[PDB]
């Protein structure tokens, strides 16, 4: 007797037992041709401790119709045995061996946000738990709930998207017939989100009728020969009073002496302030002459004295002392170093008038015809030069300490609804700035210049904003806007815009 080659078809077109395959009953099929091998002779297997039997057919095909899923998923690699005899009686057995594959896992991938309750949908078939079971516990403490209604229900925790561990959980369950499901949980991050916010406020116009200014040198510290007189051709330029608006001194050591005036902006002003507007109330003139070393003042002061009408026709007169520390400098070759320099302090003066107070405060020096010019405290002068400037102050009401202002917080609800922060929580004001346009920046609780003020935004979202503009430069329907952004825990960021209408009355 002559064995023949026995052969097996792959268990299943993968040659791999999966967990629906498990349930359901497979046809086993293979070949058995050559030596003495022929049709009828029996073929045998014993597979998970059952024997299954059929015969060899035509062309050498044997098939088995019907074995158990569960059998393969058990017995892994099995023998057939075929039977057979040659013409004269003697026997053969011709054996091939079969082995396959057995996986009866299924996973089932998602992609959920954190904080959130999901419901699981399109689960793999035969997905279940195990009888009893309605909780099982994700590798994050996570749940997957069996609910009253047949429902999957995952709560996807809270996660640091931003640091070194993974943030995809995971579960696998295992049924008692040796399936498994494992469950993939990519938790999604969460972010804020930052809503507009409107604020208004109302800056106060007013008019005051004034009288003429006469401006005097009342005082000075140091100097050698120096002088206080009205204001002529020669020395300063004529004006409509009496009062001493020049102040003269040093020895001159080329030609004349160095000194100050001040001509009045009476014509100009035409007997009126406004209220909240910087006002010139007259053109200061340095005028610097080369002197002889100790001979300059190191300070002078001048009252600039005026009178306010009420609408009773009473007048208040008014004294604005102005004072001003000069540094004559030594003269070398350097033009710029040999400057002499002077400073105005910011003095102020308070006034009553129909029972309300106003403070009259210095702002400093303005390029002349420049009235939307930088103003300053210090200006220098060459020597052999006079430089001008308008003296500019501004009347506001109240004592002057603080400038109009308008308060509150951007995470409130300021007309659009409160900023949302997300489920991670932890969210600040980590950039602010002026216009459409914020990242992540450092001027996140500081003072930062507006169109017609100063903003100061804090990192817990709290503001103070206060209006430096002169009334006469806010047009009507005039709009501050500033772009905000927060940050959560985790790094996700969103911005908002503050806009801060900026009115008149
Ligand atoms: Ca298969
Ligand atoms: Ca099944
Ligand atoms: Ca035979
Ligand atoms: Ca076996
Ligand atoms: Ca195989
Ligand atoms: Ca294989
Ligand atoms: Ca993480
Ligand atoms: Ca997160
Ligand atoms: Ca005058
Ligand atoms: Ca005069
Ligand atoms: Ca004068
Ligand atoms: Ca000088
Ligand atoms: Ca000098
Ligand atoms: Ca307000
Ligand atoms: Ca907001
Ligand atoms: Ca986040």
């Amino acid at each position: 007797a002559t064995a023949g080659t026995v052969t097996v078809n792959a268990i299943t077109s993968d040659d791999t037992i999966d967990g629906i395959e498990l349930g359901q009953t497979i046809s086993i099929s293979g070949k058995a041709v050559g030596g003495d091998i022929s049709v009828g002779d029996v073929v045998k297997m014993t597979i998970n401790n059952t024997e299954y039997s059929t015969t060899v057919k035509a062309g050498g095909i044997w098939m088995i119709a019907g074995v158990l899923g569960s059998d393969l998923a058990a017995d892994s690699e099995f023998d057939v045995v075929v039977t057979s005899s040659d013409a004269a009686g003697n026997k053969v057995q011709s054996i091939g061996t079969s082995t396959h594959s057995v996986d009866l896992s299924a996973e089932a991938n998602f992609s959920l946000a954190e904080g959130q309750q999901h419901v699981l949908t399109n689960l793999p078939e035969g997905f279940g738990f195990p009888d009893g079971t309605t909780e099982v516990v994700t590798n994050f403490g996570g749940t997957i709930t069996l609910g009253d209604d047949g429902e999957y229900r995952y709560d996807a925790p809270v996660r640091d998207h931003g640091d070194a561990v993974s943030d995809k959980d995971s579960v696998t369950v295992t049924l008692e017939d040796g399936r498994t499901f494992t469950v993939n949980l990519d938790i999604q991050d969460s972010a804020p989100v930052a809503v507009d916010d409107q604020d208004s406020i109302v800056v106060q116009h007013e008019e005051f009728e004034v009288s003429e200014i006469a401006a005097s040198w009342v005082s000075y510290t140091h100097g050698e020969s120096v002088t206080t007189f009205d204001g002529t051709s020669d020395l300063g330029g004529v004006d409509n009073d009496s009062a001493k608006d020049q102040i003269r001194w040093g020895n001159p050591a080329e030609s004349k002496q160095s000194g100050y005036g001040f001509i009045d902006n009476d014509s100009n002003l035409e007997g009126r302030f406004d209220l909240n507007q910087d006002i010139s109330v007259g053109t200061f003139t340095h005028y610097n002459y080369p002197v002889y070393s100790g001979g300059a003042i190191t300070s002078a002061e001048m009252s600039v004295e005026f009178s306010v009408l009420d609408h009773l026709g009473v007048s208040t007169p008014v004294t604005l002392t102005v004072n001003f520390d000069h540094n004559e400098t030594p003269n070398t070759n350097d033009v710029n170093a040999s400057r002499d320099i002077v400073t105005v302090q910011n003095t102020h003066v308070t006034f009553e008038r129909d029972g309300d107070i106003y403070t009259v405060q210095i702002v400093g020096f303005r390029e002349v015809g420049n009235p939307d010019g930088e103003v300053v405290t210090s200006i220098y002068t060459n020597e052999n030069a006079a430089t001008s400037y308008e003296l500019v102050v501004r009347v506001v009401e109240g004592d002057g300490y603080s400038l109009p202002s308008t308060e509150g917080n951007i995470f409130d609800d300021n007309g659009l609804g409160a900023d949302s922060l997300g489920a991670d929580g932890s969210v600040t004001v980590v950039g602010v700035a002026v216009g459409a346009i914020v990242s992540s920046n450092e001027s996140v609780g500081h003072s930062i210049e507006g169109q017609y003020g100063n903003l100061v935004l804090n990192s817990d979202g709290s503001y103070v904003y206060d209006v430096t503009a002169s009334v006469s430069d806010i047009p009507a329907g005039a709009t501050e806007s500033f772009a905000y952004l927060i940050q959560d825990q985790d790094g996700s960021t969103s911005s908002a815009n503050l806009s801060i209408n900026v009115g008149t009355n």
